[PDB]
């Protein structure tokens, strides 16, 4: 399995992974998250944990269960931490704590290393036994809702360490080690592997999208932080100068997002009037369909208001597509302004750069190549895996 990555990263990184893994062969490692299918965390763990096993680590991945009430609370925490907005009643904290207790009763926590992914299972640390506990934060916690952060910091401050996606998310109100590890893409997954043109054509055709006209694509949940409405507004402004252009918004449900269905309707509303707008909702693990659309796209957008990293940016850059990205969080380490695409602060700036890229085929192609090179150097699964092993070795001494 690992030997296959030599092509992309060279012998020296593969040697490094083997020597780190050799030191860790005797350790039991648990990963805990809140979703089995959908979202970036499940995307990482579905590839990362099997690779840990290939290297001879005793790695397990557990998904917590919860009610709709629990996932309503966790999503409100998610939005509050990233945006600093909203009212959070004390009832939310009681619901949160009860589901930590329920899950703790059904998870064996006495692993050498426990990785807790994102806020949903952070409270499990109350029931810790032996071993090293690491909190893996996938979101923007630079400017959080003080009530939600106050509550969660009570748990995080009990961890042995913390991983954030970029240094800028490191907290000055935590004294535990805060390690920056960017997420990555697995070039060998069905999400990112080469596709034959016949498959790309067939999937784009199936969804009624014109393969002969430009495609502007955003792959994202119907979530306010992804700004599907602002993407529609970007498209409307740009279509004035590229009237043949089409917009594809490709969304899909996650287990732990109970408002994915609500935001659709204000997207559909904002879309009514335009017929080259395609609002797709695909089942979980529609890997090949996302792959195909990313390969069909002329330009890809990830115009997030808030973003921990945004795997969809690296997925597009790897397939040699330039990205127009929201000027926020981990998008800024993937989109090198004027090299791998453009960082934008408004739909107006998004539209400006959409028209520029649609009118400049040679620039698109060169930015595409620079994107793939930037992902190759920085955001492949081998790099993320090596930093995980390094983090474990450090934090277990
Ligand atoms: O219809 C869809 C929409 C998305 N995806 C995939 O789902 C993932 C989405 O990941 P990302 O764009 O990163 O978003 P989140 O689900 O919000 O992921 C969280 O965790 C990720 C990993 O750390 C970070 O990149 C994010 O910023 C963070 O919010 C990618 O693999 C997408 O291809 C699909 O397969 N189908």
């Amino acid at each position: 399995m690992i030997e296959r990555y030599v092509e992309f990263v060279g012998e020296h990184e593969i040697d490094a992974i083997f020597k780190y893994a050799e030191k860790l062969k005797d350790l039991s490692i648990l990963h805990v998250n809140s979703t089995a299918a959908g979202g970036g965390v499940a995307e990482i763990l579905h590839r990362l944990v099997p690779l840990m096993r290939e290297l001879g680590l005793n790695a397990e991945w557990k998904v917590i269960r919860g009610s709709q009430d629990f996932f309503t609370v966790t999503k409100s925490f998610h939005n509050a931490l990233q945006t600093g907005k909203g009212e959070i009643p004390d009832e939310y904290f009681k619901i949160y704590d009860e589901w930590q207790e329920i899950n703790a009763g059904e998870i064996p926590l006495d692993y050498d290393v426990v990785f807790i992914h994102d806020p949903q299972p952070a409270g499990l640390v109350k029931y810790r036994k032996k071993g090293t506990w690491i909190w893996r934060c996938h979101i923007d916690i630079s400017n959080p809702h003080p009530k939600v952060w106050g509550f969660l910091r009570g748990y995080i401050s009990k961890y042995d360490g913390m991983i954030v996606s970029i240094p800028e998310f490191a907290r000055d109100d935590l004294d535990i080690p805060q390690i920056a590890i960017p997420p990555s893409i697995d070039p060998l997954s069905p999400k990112n592997m080469p596709l034959p043109q016949t498959t790309v054509d067939r999937i784009v055709d199936k969804f009624g999208v014109d393969r002969e006209r430009p495609i502007i694509l955003q792959v994202s949940r119907y979530d306010r932080a992804k700004d599907p409405v602002g993407v529609i507004e970007s498209f409307r402004l740009a279509k004035r100068h590229v009237p043949d252009a089409q917009l594809v918004y490709l969304g899909s449900p996650a287990t732990d997002d109970p408002e994915g269905e609500v935001v659709y309707r204000e997207t559909v509303e904002a879309a009514r009037g335009e017929k080259d707008v395609h609002l797709l909702m695909l089942p979980p693990n529609s890997h090949v369909e996302v792959n195909a659309f990313q390969r069909a796209a002329t330009v890809v957008m990830q115009k997030s208001i808030k973003e921990g990293f945004g795997l969809t940016v690296s997925e597009a850059l790897w397939k040699r597509k330039p990205v127009i990205g929201g000027n926020t969080g981990g998008i800024r380490i993937q989109v090198i302004n004027g090299v791998t695409g453009f960082l934008v602060d408004s739909p107006k700036a998004a539209a400006y750069y959409l028209v520029y890229l649609l009118k400049n085929k040679k620039v698109r192609e060169e930015m595409g190549e620079a994107g793939r090179d930037h992902v190759r150097r920085n955001f492949l699964i081998t790099q993320q895996l090596r930093r995980y092993l390094m983090a474990i070795l450090y934090l277990t001494k």
